[PDB]
């Protein structure tokens, strides 16, 4: 029942102990989902980074995207990684929606509202239930066994999952404004658990 | 009857046997046709790809559209083949019209509503009724023979195919999103038949 | 009295024997004229091109407007030449007027409506008046003698003629589309004389 | 009671002697701060200079922003520097706001009304409140000892300061021109004096 | 009274015997001044040229504003020089507008209504009145002395000047074309010689 709208969380350091934990009440397992989230940092030339993490007992990289050096975005589902490229990196806050489904396979990125072109990943799997959530290191393991190369330094906010791949007007209205309901993370009813240097303050994007 | 307004098809793939099969009723000879689509994909640095394919018992390439790595776009008639050089590549959805008429020769090449010059081929030529269309490989002989290199990976959609050519008025009307009649291939009557893995999704594009 | 408005000139192919012969019905010699078209062609990259002929049996070239390769617009007024140079070449239809007069040899240039510096050119000369005015190739004869290289492959129209300098006011409304009243050379009253492999088709630029 | 708005400071030539030292009422020490400022000067491709110089007794460098050559801004607070780098330099008037908070130790940029990623610098630290204020040089003792290859020409105005952070709405409307109320440095109601050739002229940028 | 609204001073052609001599009624010295100009020439590539010439019996480069090949403007006065420097050239009309003054010595620069940073020069210093003005050559004595590689080929027009510096409000207004009242030469009530091949034709720009 915390409401955290109109704020965001700080990383100001390179550390391998600062950390947020999310929680999602479900427990059937999933079979198709979407992810939104709103990201701003400067490490896109120097290394890359993780941006959401999703743990399971049995795989670590379970759903992480990822940043890699020269290259772009990298969508992990259950140890299967796809690569978007993009060439020239931009200074400013990002907005990224992705989508996956389970019978058709098919993968959906959604950069700034711009969508890229459609892949494919996984067919025919199930994705756990009972699973971490971190935001700002990459788990190589059940909630622990954190990177340091691989940690985050910036602002992170707007952070939804549902458990339906959602349309493009869907997607078009969340990147603008519009009002939605999540069913498995809402940013305004958020129950999370801060562990080391992490600070909540106003967004800086509009 | 079915109505395919607002989707698309999606092959997620590369693969010999992923095709969609579009069927026409008519049967006399066509002496001039106008071709309008959209098509996304990631290709174009990478390989050549088939946009569409229209075969006959004669003619293996009797009507068909192709990307041409580092070139562009190639127009080919009867065996005979032009060429539309892009020299600039850009990620996005691509919306192309094109149009051909026998008594001039002349072909005409719109793509996202800019015209290209105006070229010549094949003049006093008739192509035929009876015949396979084909989107996702590049039909080597009647329906069948596929090439794996010359597939297409991505979505494709808005097919419609007029037996007469269109003033740039109808052209701009299409491009921007107006009402109109096709009378050989119908976006909202279509007959088709899907072979492979080919999935049908909302559009992207708006 | 044949109305030619929404219309355009097409030459296909390149020969040196397609062209269009334009008659003018006035005998009273020239000091000053003004000459404005619209044309498009994709031969920029590849070598040079006559856009408008005007000869007489003294001279050949009494008024030509010329693209040199890599160099730009020629502009030649009783077998003097005098060059206006653009370093960037495009791809789109292109608007072109330019304006002589006698008494004092400014010669005026407008492409696609903005002007070029002021120049001079053949100060106290009178041009005739029984002459052939040529689309296609450039004249070297009275009416003959064509030049494969010379020729023009793609689009021409909207060619208008009067015999006094325009005003910047009236160049740009000529530019936007409003009505004007030519003394010379009519798109609205034509009289043409078509030979070869010549089409009469509609404009692609708005 | 010196209302300086439509105003701005010029220094038009490089020496060691000219300045202008402000004066602050407040003596309660220091926690947090924001600092808005605008200045125009061409010397971003020749070397370095100061835009706002804040000195103590104990260090020369309190609160200090900087221009490096070909590296960018440069923060430094309690003698503690970082790095804000721009690769692009332009000719034009510049807006920054910066702020730094004690408790969190987070820095906050904004160029122009667009913000920089946050970083940290100097948590748990106290600012003096006796201190000189100094536009012109870069301190290197209480009020003296400058240094002219740091100085600054050209035009600095709207300088204003509060002792405490402030959000991102009340930037934007700061950038935008609305009203506000500073409680420790006011364009509206500013002590200073003037030392050397210093002149007070309308601003140029709106 | 001879209104010079919508027209302009052409010279075509390259020489040292065209100009346009300038007359002032004023007899008081001067202490500061201002010049707003519009022009349009295409040697900047080329060579340099002069664009506008105040001569007086003691100096002949009283107030000289001077295009240097590579480098860009060039602001003379009493026989001292200072340069703005443009990197980047363009082919379009030019207005530029200079002040100075002479208890501060701050000389202003706007090109196209936009300001350059301010510089100082040549304080406490007077200009003869008795003085000739030119257009056209640079002159290297009391109205003679020209030569032909500072010549200016092309337009010239909109000159006006006043005997007090204007705040940037006039300057804007100056630069939308609305009214004001100069003291010193009047675009509305020019007095002007003509000699050499000098043309009054209707302004390009708007
Ligand atoms: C434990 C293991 O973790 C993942 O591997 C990640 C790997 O990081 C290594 C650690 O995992 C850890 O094993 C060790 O590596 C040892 C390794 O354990 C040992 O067997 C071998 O002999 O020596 C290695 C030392 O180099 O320390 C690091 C190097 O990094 C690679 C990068 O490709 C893997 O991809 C994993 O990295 P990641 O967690 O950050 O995820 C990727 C980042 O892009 C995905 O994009 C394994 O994947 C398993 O989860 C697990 O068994
Ligand atoms: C004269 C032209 O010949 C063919 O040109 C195609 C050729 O592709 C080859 C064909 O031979 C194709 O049938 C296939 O043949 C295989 C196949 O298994 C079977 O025929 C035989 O048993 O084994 C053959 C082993 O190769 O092999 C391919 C490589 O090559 C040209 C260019 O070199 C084109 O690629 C043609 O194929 P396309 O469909 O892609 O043509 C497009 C036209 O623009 C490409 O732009 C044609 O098939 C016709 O016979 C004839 O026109
Ligand atoms: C008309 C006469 O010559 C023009 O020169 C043009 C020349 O074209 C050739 C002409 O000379 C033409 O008579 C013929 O040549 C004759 C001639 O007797 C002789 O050359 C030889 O015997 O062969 C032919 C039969 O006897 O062939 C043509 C090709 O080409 C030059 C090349 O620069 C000129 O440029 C003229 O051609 P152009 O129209 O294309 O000029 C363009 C202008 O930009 C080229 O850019 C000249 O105009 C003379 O002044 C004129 O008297
Ligand atoms: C306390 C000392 O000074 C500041 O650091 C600046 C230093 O530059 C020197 C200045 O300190 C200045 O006083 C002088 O130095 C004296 C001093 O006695 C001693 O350092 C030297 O041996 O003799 C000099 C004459 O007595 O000369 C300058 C170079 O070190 C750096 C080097 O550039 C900077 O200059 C420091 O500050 P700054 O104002 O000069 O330049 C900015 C600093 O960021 C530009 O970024 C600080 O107080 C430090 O605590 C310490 O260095
Ligand atoms: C007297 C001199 O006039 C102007 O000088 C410009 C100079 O032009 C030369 C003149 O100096 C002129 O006397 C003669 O030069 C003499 C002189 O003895 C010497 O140059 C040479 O050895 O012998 C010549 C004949 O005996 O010829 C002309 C060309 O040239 C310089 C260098 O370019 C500048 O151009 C001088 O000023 P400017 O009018 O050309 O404008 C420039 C544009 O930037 C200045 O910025 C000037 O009025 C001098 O002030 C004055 O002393
Ligand atoms: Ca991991
Ligand atoms: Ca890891
Ligand atoms: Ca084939
Ligand atoms: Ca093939
Ligand atoms: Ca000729
Ligand atoms: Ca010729
Ligand atoms: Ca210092
Ligand atoms: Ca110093
Ligand atoms: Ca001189
Ligand atoms: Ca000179």
């Amino acid at each position: 029942q915390t409401d955290m709208s109109r704020k965001a969380f700080v990383f100001p350091k390179e550390s391998d102990t600062s950390y947020v934990s999310l929680k999602a009440p479900l427990t059937k397992p999933l079979k198709a989902f979407t992810v939104c989230l709103h990201f701003y940092t400067e490490l896109s030339s120097t290394r890359g980074y993780s941006i959401f993490s999703y743990a399971t007992k049995r795989q670590d990289n379970e759903i992480l995207i990822f940043w890699s050096k020269d290259i772009g975005y990298s969508f992990t589902v259950g140890g299967s990684e796809i690569l978007f490229e993009v060439p020239e990196v931009t200074v400013a806050p990002v907005h990224i929606c992705t989508s996956w489904e389970s019978a058709s396979g098919i993968v959906e990125f959604w950069v700034d509202g711009k969508p890229r072109v459609r892949k494919s990943l996984k067919k025919g799997y199930t994705v756990g239930a009972e699973a971490s959530i971190i935001l700002g290191q990459e788990q190589d393991s059940f909630g622990g066994n954190f990177e340091g190369s691989q940690s985050l330094v910036g602002d992170i906010g707007n952070v939804n999952m549902w458990d339906f791949v959602l349309s493009p007007d869907e997607i078009n209205t969340i990147y603008l404004g519009g009002p939605f309901s999540p069913n498995v993370l809402n940013w305004r009813a958020l129950k999370y658990e801060v562990q080391g240097e992490v600070f909540t303050k106003p967004q800086l994007w509009p």
